[PDB]
């Protein structure tokens, strides 16, 4: 099997899978319901599946046409569930339930409701039961394109359903009651909080599908040409509740990271930065004669941090330092020998301050790494040319 990353799964350990928005993994097992080994080019790890989108030719289309109509069909029947079960019960209890609390875990929840039936509806017509593959349906996302914007209010507002959601699950009052009415809506054993995700997962899932029925579909197909055209307009939509929620998540994982780290010293990593840019392991000396130390290179937007494995347990880091990058300019050696420093080289390049005489020599091992490091440089300047712009 093969999937895509739908989203960015950040993680703060080294052993999860980690990856970019697009990144191809190949899937080894799946013995777990919801979780799979994934094997990348280079990288090897675990992900999470629920967070990756899943992959004659008539009869490829005709499929897809099918498992689209039905992955609808199921996440209405989700939407169904969770206002008839959940909402529909807070609501009558007016004595667990203020407004304020029903708005905050729900929200428009039900206003997604109302136009996920209308647009079902409008694609069953348009479904064809002969050859369901001529089903002409590139339209049916065309017309309601300006009902998908009310799914924004709802990621905005959905981390402080989250918030809510956890505050009441503590109390056994409302763990009895949240696990009663999913019992009766006959749901499965995911909790309140997980569907309050489907919607968030539904909106992302769109432009995916609408890919994979755009090369299973030829060009003079009545239907190409919309097909194509309903896959550009969602992901305008796609991207703008995205680059909220991709940039939300990497605030936690740092302070996370942050806690892990031991002899943390300095000032929190969050009061200049926001956003980690590439990391590594290279040798490094800190000023000329010095002795080589090899140490494990994190590059924030501002600064760059380094630490020492534990030479027993790797996954332990100690905090060696970190450099400011506002004040040095990244100089690229070539191979050969260097001048005083005084010493040979093989694929390193050199930190050089702005306004004093320090320099720091790096070196990496593979050429794949100084330019990929040299590249994450270029692109840590840009995002504070960006940021403070």
């Amino acid at each position: 099997v093969s999937a895509e990353a739908v989203w960015d799964h950040v993680t703060m350990a080294n052993r999860e899978l980690a990856f970019k928005a697009g990144d191809v993994i190949k899937v080894l097992d799946a013995s777990n319901k919801d979780w799979w080994w994934g094997q990348i080019d280079d990288e090897e790890g675990w992900f999470p599946a629920s967070f990756v989108r899943l992959w004659n030719r008539d009869q490829m289309r005709a499929n897809v046409i099918n498992e689209i109509m039905s992955t609808e069909r199921h996440y209405i029947k989700h939407l169904k569930d969770i206002c008839e079960g959940y909402l529909k019960q807070c609501r009558k209890r007016r004595d667990m339930f203020s407004d304020e609390q029903l708005k905050v875990i729900f929200g428009n929840i039900e206003d997604i409701y109302r136009f996920q039936m209308g647009f079902v509806r409008d694609l069953e017509k348009q479904y064809n039961n002969d050859d369901p593959h001529l089903s002409e349906i590139g339209p049916c996302f065309l017309e309601h394109q300006d009902g998908f914007w009310i799914y924004s209010e709802y990621c905005n507002n959905h981390l402080d359903a989250c918030m809510e959601l956890s505050k009441l699950m503590k109390d056994s009052r409302y763990q009895h009651f949240f696990e009663a009415c999913r019992l009766l809506q006959q749901m499965i054993d995911i909790a309140i909080d997980g569907f309050l995700l489907t919607p968030v997962q539904k909106i992302c899932k769109y432009p995916l599908q609408l890919a994979e029925l755009l090369k299973y579909t030829a060009q003079d197909h009545s239907d190409y040409r919309y097909v194509a055209a309903a896959l550009a307009v969602m992901r305008n939509v796609t991207q703008q509740i995205n680059e909220r929620k991709r940039r939300l998540e990497n605030i936690d994982k740092i302070a996370q990271w942050q806690a892990s780290v031991l002899d943390w010293e300095g000032d929190d990593i969050l009061d200049r930065s926001s956003e980690l840019i590439y990391t590594g392991e290279m040798a490094w000396i800190y000023q000329p004669y010095g002795r080589n130390q090899q140490r494990v290179f994190f590059l924030f937007d501002h600064q760059m941090v380094l630490c020492k494995k534990d030479l027993i347990r790797r996954d332990i880091l100690y905090y060696k330092g970190r450099i400011d990058m506002d004040k040095y300019e990244v100089i690229d050696i070539e191979d050969g020998r260097d001048d005083d420093f005084n010493v040979s080289m093989k694929n390193a390049f050199k930190l050089h301050n702005k306004e004093t005489e320090e320099v720091h020599l790096f070196f990496a091992k593979k050429l794949e790494e100084k330019i990929r490091w040299l590249r994450a440089f270029r692109e840590e300047r840009k995002m504070v040319q960006e940021d403070e712009k």
